[PDB]
Order: structure tokens, then C-alpha cells, then sequence
């Protein structure tokens, strides 16, 4: 029961509810996320620190400093943004943790972004099967096994294969893509 197009305009929205962050907080905001997906010590000391904050060290504090004023008051609007963004991660992989930070400390963001966009823009709807082919420029270097678009995919539930065939759409894989699509999104916003 979705579109994509509620999902983008979704995920838009609140792309543009982080878009306050100025310089700094949105260049040391994106950065100490980048802590928390190689790292779980950040992950679930951030995912518990939201739930009148205190100050915290290390990579989940980075976060909360864009959030938060003078008190450890976090501002709604902004810290509900990110709490957006860390259920997204819940949602997947360990190993799709590793490569979204892997892929931060690179342009190549907006990539894949472009590439589950199309997957999930393909598959009519999200829970009939869908046939699914393949967009051809935003596959990666060499794609195949190890490919860091093949996992991420992969670690969605997509069943794949070698000559830049169609993949067909489990909707199992709703809320893996739906999430490394949305969680893609942010992040690329706030690279911007």
C-alpha cells in the first residue's frame, strides 16, 4: 500500500526539515551519523539517547549537538527528522550499515540513491511481483558478487543475476528498500 511517489514526497519532506542546519551542523551532523553505521556503541547509545538530553561523547554525541539548545532540550523538529532516519537503519543490514557509511565519505551518495529510486519507481506496485529491469549507467564499477550495489540490494532479499538481466521485485523487500532508499535520500540531502 504505497506509491514511491508518497514515499519521495515522505522522505522530501523531511530532507528539507534538516535543511535549517547551516554549515557546521550539517557537515559535523552527517559526520558523526558516519560513527554510528560502523559503529553500534553510537548507533544505540543515539537510538537511547532520544527517549531532556545530557551531553554524550564520541560519535552519537556530534548528533545531538545539531539538535539540541542550551538546555538538553532537542528542538522537534529537527531531532523527529533524524529519529526518521535511525529507524530506516533498523530496518537493515549490518553490512548495509558498513557501506552506506562507506559511501558517505564519498560523493557516491547520489548513485545508488538514483538507482534503488528507479528499482522502487519500477516495481508496479510494491506487492505484486514485478519483472524490474535494470538502469544502465548506476550499477558501479565492475558489478557482480562483491559489488557494493549488488549487497545492498542483496541484503534487501533481491534475487540477482550477471548479464545486466531484470531483477524480480519480492515485495519482502518493501521496507529494506523503502529504507535504503529513504536513508540514501537523507543523507545525500544533507551532503548537498
Amino acid at each position: 500500500t504505497e506509491d514511491f511517489q508518497g514515499l519521495r514526497a515522505e522522505v522530501e519532506t523531511i530532507s528539507k526539515e534538516l535543511e535549517l542546519l547551516d554549515r557546521e551542523l550539517c557537515q559535523l551532523l552527517l559526520e558523526g551519523l558516519e560513527g554510528v553505521l560502523r559503529d553500534q556503541l553510537a548507533l544505540r547509545a543515539l537510538e537511547e539517547a532520544l527517549e531532556p538530553v545530557e551531553p554524550l561523547d564520541g560519535p552519537a554525541g556530534a548528533v545531538l549537538e545539531c539538535l539540541v539548545l542550551s538546555s538538553g532540550m532537542l528542538v522537534p523538529e529537527l531531532a523527529i527528522p533524524v529519529v526518521y532516519l535511525l529507524g530506516a537503519l533498523t530496518m537493515l543490514s549490518e553490512t548495509q550499515h558498513k557501506l552506506l557509511a562507506e559511501a558517505l565519505e564519498s560523493q557516491t551518495l547520489l548513485g545508488p540513491l538514483e538507482l534503488v529510486g528507479s528499482l522502487l519507481e519500477q516495481s508496479a506496485p510494491w506487492q505484486e511481483r514485478s519483472t524490474m529491469s535494470l538502469p544502465p549507467g548506476l550499477l558501479g564499477n565492475s558489478w557482480g558478487e562483491g559489488a557494493p550495489a549488488w549487497v545492498l540490494l542483496d541484503e534487501c532479499g533481491l534475487e540477482l543475476g550477471e548479464d545486466t538481466p531484470h531483477v524480480c521485485w519480492e515485495p519482502q523487500a518493501q521496507g529494506r528498500m523503502c529504507a535504503l532508499y529513504a536513508s540514501l535520500a537523507l543523507l545525500s540531502g544533507l551532503s548537498q
